């Protein structure tokens, strides 16, 4: 759709989608949406990407938290994680060995009632 990237897609300008990204409840499924944009910082819609996803506790180092993720190759990935323990996360979203923007960040998991 007359459109063109400039050469690759950039970390510095990729995107984080969802809501409440900062904020999620013990034992539950937050899923979110990571946009890939070029180093022009527009949307390229292509994939072809190296996506790094892992969540650790803040407490603890030896106890990692499960996460997944389904490459689409299309311009959006899809990732999921859910918590164990409720408590303080550290998302860590990185691409091609670079943290894009806005990343990593901190999660408070809250408690299930």
């Amino acid at each position: 759709g007359s459109s063109g990237s400039s050469g690759e897609v950039d970390p510095a300008k990729c995107v984080l989608q969802g809501e409440d990204l900062h904020r999620a409840r013990e034992k539950q499924t937050a899923s979110f949406t990571l946009l890939c944009k070029d180093a022009a910082g527009e949307i390229m819609g292509r994939g072809g990407d190296n996506v790094q996803v892992a969540v650790v506790p803040k407490d603890k180092k030896d106890s990692p938290v499960r996460t997944m993720v389904q490459d689409n190759k299309d311009g959006t990935y899809y990732i999921s994680y859910t918590p164990k323990e409720p408590g303080v996360y550290t998302v860590w979203v990185c691409i091609k060995e670079q943290h894009v923007q806005g990343s990593p960040f901190t999660v408070t998991v809250r408690r299930k009632h």
